[PDB]
């Protein structure tokens, strides 16, 4: 019945992400690119938390390290990148 | 067997994403956006591949069916938002 | 799940099957031939849960799809034959006496 | 491509099992319980072969051996159960006519 719990966790993890996805989809649908940047951090960290399910479940010790390193880097790049777009968006915006 | 095979594949998948991730941040940093837009579909594919691993390590095949459907929806919404944006970036770009 | 968790499940699944196999084989060795039919469905479901171990872990979604389809057919067929033979027996027997 | 090969073999195995299950079914449906005991051995052998897929990919070698023992024991109980049943089925359909 760690089996049953492992299933609730996993389902829960995806439910939380699809949920953030949907609210973001509609905020963006209405063009509120503002209510969006805050949902972003919560979204990434749900994603981080779900990705960790598989990593922590890995039997290799060295490998678990390496992937958490890589996952952190992936997220921080998505962050920087998104900041960047936000940077140009605001630029163009100002101008018009 | 499968444990070696599983370790090789998980590493591979993270390297792919991170590589695309890194390729895309320099394009962003360098303002070459349209070139950035190009990788996003590939990047989103690597992420899907990686996610499917978690889903496959779930013994409830009915639950796998559910998560695959939420996986597809999540990505879909992702694609839809990134495009909503390219548009607002141009509604501004040209105008 | 992790390594320990997969091993317990795998071993556990085989314990279920073998333990059912044993109960039935003992009914068999001495009448209780209908008492056997009861265990049969439970036996078959333990077998389905074991087969599924390999299926659910499969990369190819296309293949995972199709293996599940074939496993349910295999099981439904095993169920239908065993009925047919129970029926044959059931029949042959009442016939005589 | 290990994945590809692994997938063919797994597919092939289930294909082999289902084919054998389908041939047995129709034989049962038209009541040719003769041609049946034969197909059965080959079918249990295909089952064995596919069950070993899961066993062999298991990291614990101690576990591989236990499972193989249990697998073999399961298959022999199934055979014995069935051998014990032809015996009774044939014993009936003779007494009559």
């Amino acid at each position: 019945s760690n089996a049953m719990e492992r299933h609730q966790h996993l389902l829960s993890e995806y439910q939380q992400i699809l949920t953030l996805s949907e609210q973001m989809l509609v905020l963006a649908t209405e063009g509120n690119w503002d209510a969006l940047v805050d949902l972003e951090m919560t979204y990434l960290k749900a994603v981080e938390s779900t990705a960790n399910i598989t990593i922590s479940s890995c039997s290799s010790l060295m490998l678990q390290d390496l992937l958490r390193e890589k996952l952190r880097a992936i997220l921080d790049n998505e962050i920087e990148i998104k900041r960047l777009l936000q940077l140009r968006l605001d630029r163009l915006s100002d101008l018009v």
